């Protein structure tokens, strides 16, 4: 469609889950909005487009297309108005931080120890499986309710829901090219039906302080219940992005340190630098990297494109936290840059409702992990892998120290 933009139409789809960076630096040179073709939408690539679609009024929320496809209606993400104001007064009461802060510690470091135990005097791990991804879904899961859901179904379910989501890619009449791809989705989706659905029974007749059982009563005049199809798909966007982020937002931010050894020792020296590590980590590899959306209401000029009324924009928040107009080298991660703003939790109304609770979630666990293996060391017999164009993370992240 744009002519200079020509090159545009040979980017793959694996190009962009192996290596989004290449293709998004020209992107926030050559067209800060434009339109990818593989992905079949507008895609925002710069600070300023992304900060300026997510908090226009001429935009409202909107779930990508496979998104769709993966979760329905109404997933929190994806919709507007009133159905979401009730659902953001759904979920946010155990997220307000005065609430996080009471119990935030006895739940996330036992479950930290718990885990360093199986592997702390071994000498050797991959942290992610062993570590990162089982001590994020742990905590969200006891929170949420699935206390007798183990630690591995949790990370294939959100592993799963990850390959949906992000099955992007379209052929060049606009439709899916992997169809396919939706199928591993769908069984997820059916065995988390039949794993919750009892629980759903159980918490309508006698709630307790999981939260979902407060989904399901909060706000509800007596003896009433949200009904279980309104909030599903909300259950799966948390068993999705909620469960996978913090283990990907950790990790990041260790093979970040690995990156820079004298600032992985300054942390480990002084604790207190976890939190300003864990920011600068969420900048460098943003675990929602290109996953939200919006979609104009009114026309509107965005970065000289013009769009008409209904257009969808993707939010690259990922490409945007490495916008050169704002960092310096921003491709190298640097604890000690300045801490400026950064869009890894997205920005205006549907910004990230869990920001407070997954700092902390990947604090504590840094925190346990660097006391428990002051000596951590990456294996550099190992390569790290970064895979994702939708959600991005390392795939594993081998270490070893001296036992
Ligand atoms: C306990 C729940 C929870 C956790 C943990 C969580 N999130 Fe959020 N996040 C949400 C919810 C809910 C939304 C949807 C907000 C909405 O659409 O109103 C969201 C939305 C987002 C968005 C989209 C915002 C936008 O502008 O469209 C981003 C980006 C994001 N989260 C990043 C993260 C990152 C990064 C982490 C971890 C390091 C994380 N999330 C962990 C609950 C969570
Ligand atoms: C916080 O969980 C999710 C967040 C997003 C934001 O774009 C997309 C899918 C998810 O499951």
């Amino acid at each position: 469609e744009r002519p200079d933009l020509a090159w545009l139409d040979e980017v793959t789809m694996t190009q962009l889950e192996r290596n989004p960076y290449e293709v998004y630096e020209r992107l926030r040179a050559e067209a800060p909005l434009a339109f990818v073709p593989v992905l079949g939408s507008y895609v925002a690539s710069t600070a300023e487009v992304c900060r300026e679609v997510a908090t226009s009024p001429d935009f409202e929320a909107v779930i990508t297309p496979a998104g769709g496809r993966t979760f329905g209606h109404p997933a929190i993400i994806g919709v507007n108005g009133d159905i979401h104001a009730d659902l953001r007064s759904m979920v946010e009461p155990a997220l307000q931080p005065a609430e996080v802060d009471r119990w935030i510690d006895d739940l996330v470091r036992p479950i930290a120890r718990r885990y360093l135990e199986r592997f702390e005097n071994d000498g050797h791990a991959e942290l992610v499986a062993q570590y990162c991804e089982p001590v994020s879904v742990r905590s969200l899961g006891d929170l949420l309710g699935l206390q007798e859901v183990d630690s591995d179904k949790l990370r294939e379910w959100f592993a799963k829901l990850n390959r949906s989501a992000t099955n992007a890619a379209v052929d060049e009449n606009g439709e899916f090219a992997n169809p396919e791809g939706f199928a591993e989705g769908d069984q997820a989706k059916a065995e988390i039906r039949a794993v919750v659905d009892p629980l759903i029974d159980k918490w309508i007749e006698h709630p307790d302080d999981s939260a979902i059982s407060h989904w399901l009563h909060d706000g509800m005049p007596p003896g009433q219940t949200r009904d279980r199809e309104y909030i599903y798909p909300t259950i799966y966007v948390y068993l999705l992005g909620a469960m996978q982020e913090p283990g990907h937002g950790m990790a990041s931010t260790l093979v970040g340190l690995f990156s820079r050894p004298e600032q992985l020792e300054e942390v480990v020296d002084d604790p207190t630098l976890i939190p300003r590590a864990i920011a600068e980590g969420l900048r460098w590899t943003s675990p929602i990297w290109s996953a939200s959306a919006r979609i104009s209401t009114k026309p509107v000029t965005i970065a000289g494109v013009d769009l008409p009324a209904g257009t969808p924009v993707m939010l690259s928040y990922g490409s945007a936290n490495h916008d050169t107009g704002k960092y310096e080298a921003p491709s190298q991660y640097d604890l000690h840059r300045p801490p400026l703003p950064h869009l890894a939790f997205g920005a205006g109304n549907h910004a990230c409702a869990g920001i407070y609770f997954a700092n902390h979630v990947m604090r504590i666990a840094l925190e346990e992990l660097f006391e428990a293996i002051p000596n951590l060391e990456r294996d550099t017999r190992e390569g790290v892998e970064f895979w994702g164009w939708g959600f991005r993370g390392p795939t594993s992240l081998h270490v070893t120290w001296e036992v």
